[PDB]
């Protein structure tokens, strides 16, 4: 029975590979987010000392 | 001649007084309106400084928590 | 979650306070022109004032020159 | 009056950047749809070519 345990790991492995690619696209797209996640904080972050630059460079030219 | 020529010297002093309150008064009522118009500058901007600064707080308020 | 609820609330809060200065702008924009228009009607009444006084003046040194010559 | 510059300009700037951040990501949002649906065809027939086989 060499073609019967010879066709079940091909059977075992195709579902096996599927799984893995389907893991490893994840593992790519997810750590991919979060970096992405940062940028658009550390955006958004450095958007507010600009304005409160500008506001205390404002505030700092009247009494 | 001169019963008239005095009418006309009369009447012109009595126009140069009206002419000068006139400028007087149109210079008052530009230079007011000139006035309200740099208050209203002033408050306008007074507005947006603070819309600016409120939403840089609010940023700044967020940006210590995470 | 919050990538989106946090830069929302912001992004309408900034178009919302450029309207706002927007409008200000505008509002004092008519108002500058108003104005002028306030000081354009005042000069021009009184210099036409001026006109006319000197019109009766005139009138007045010509009727002379000819009851005279 | 060069102060509302200054103010203007810096809500104008804060939108435009973030305006445009949206733009990129949205693009990409756009290309990524089509490249896992081309990895989820292949897995797909891979399968299908290891089975039939
Ligand atoms: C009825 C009159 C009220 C006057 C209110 C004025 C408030 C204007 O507000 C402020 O005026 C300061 C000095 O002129 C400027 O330095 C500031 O830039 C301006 O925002
Ligand atoms: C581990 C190395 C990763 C490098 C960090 C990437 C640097 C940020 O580059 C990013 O590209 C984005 C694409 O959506 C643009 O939207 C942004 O403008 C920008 O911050």
């Amino acid at each position: 029975v060499h073609l019967l345990e010879q066709q079940k790991e091909q059977l075992e492995s195709s579902l096996q590979d599927a799984l893995a690619k389907l893991k490893n696209r994840d593992a790519k797209q997810t750590v991919q987010k979060h970096i992405d996640l940062l940028h658009t904080y550390n955006e958004i972050r450095d958007i507010a000392l600009g304005m409160i630059g500008k506001v205390a460079e404002h505030e700092k030219c009247t009494s």
